[PDB]
């Protein structure tokens, strides 16, 4: 069809990092869409549905609680403002306390979608904080997309 | 574009409560959609697309065990009953009661969303039972959305 | 609408089990698509927005951490291999009191969504790996659909 369409994966070949990739099995990129610097660019101007799931992994909780956060920030015009269109945050580890077991693996997944009116050239980017944490080694787990509507 | 859609936030002045706004950046209601006692009206019949978003924050855990609800209700014809089509529970606080040190800010997000065969005239509601939890500060937090498909 | 569409919920009355259903009320199963072995089958080829939530709850944690999987997977050609489209995995326990505290009851929600180019004869499982741990008790909690775009 000629709908704009992308859902790219995390590459699990990027460790250590969120390398959004669409050189991947169940995975779209078409009709304007670009994969530009990590960052998805808007082809036409309109309506788009935008989303994105990241899921983080841990094991125990090593003192310092850690904040997750992810987010898809708006680069509007031609490199204009980073604004966050949606943003999600989330605490894996409360407590940590002395003495007894240890390092109890945590999962914790964030999934942010929202309709938004997008000019031509925008650029939408789909972030997180600790990209240590990311947990890609299997499929369905990372995605970012968009869809014009 | 000519499709009935909205895409609405949480208005950051609301003293302590939720009030949907559309008159923040990248905010949405359009072709018909009007935003009319905090909830979403659907100008005409149809499949839609319906989402929503709330986030938790909070320090510490003041003992107690905290619920974090979130809920788009739908209520047809001209009022008729409340009705769920969309509902999560969370639960913040699995432990809290010896003293040992205090302070531990925690984030709880939820996401809802689907699509649904409406009526013109019906009003769609997203409520949370605790106001006093969310972390309607910044970025794109706290939303409520839809669109004719 | 004339857009091949689902949304089906979890029958109550299927206690401690997964068993989709379009037959309660804000259900959808139109244009082609059908429910077979649990399953959304996809009645023509097509960019699809596909989507499915969960709610999990338990009663505390009597010794060992629960892993809770929810996962959407894509079945080709007619029962060929099965590859996940979307998958998110979540821990609802970190850990375990000898004596003091008592089985509190915890809930955990996860949300799954993307498009994707589908085709016809397709099959789109939702799946999760603890049924005694689903929470279908109030409406909107546990659901399933797609809708071609």
């Amino acid at each position: 069809s000629d709908k704009p369409v992308a859902h790219v994966v995390a590459n699990p070949q990027a460790e250590g990092q969120l390398q959004w990739s669409n050189r991947r099995a169940n995975a779209l990129l078409a009709n304007g869409v670009e994969l530009r610097d990590n960052q998805l660019v808007v082809p036409i101007e309109g309506l788009f549905l935008i989303y994105s799931q990241v899921l983080f992994k841990g094991q125990g909780c090593p003192s310092t609680h850690v904040l997750l956060t992810h987010t898809i920030s708006r680069i509007a015009v031609s490199y204009q403002t980073k604004v966050n269109l949606l943003s999600a945050i989330k605490s894996p580890c409360q407590r940590e306390t002395p003495e007894g077991a240890e390092a109890k693996p945590w999962y914790e997944p964030i999934y942010l979608g929202g309709v938004f009116q997008l000019e031509k050239g925008d650029r939408l980017s789909a972030e997180i904080n600790r990209p240590d944490y990311l947990d890609f080694a299997e499929s369905g787990q990372v995605y970012f997309g968009i869809i014009a509507l």
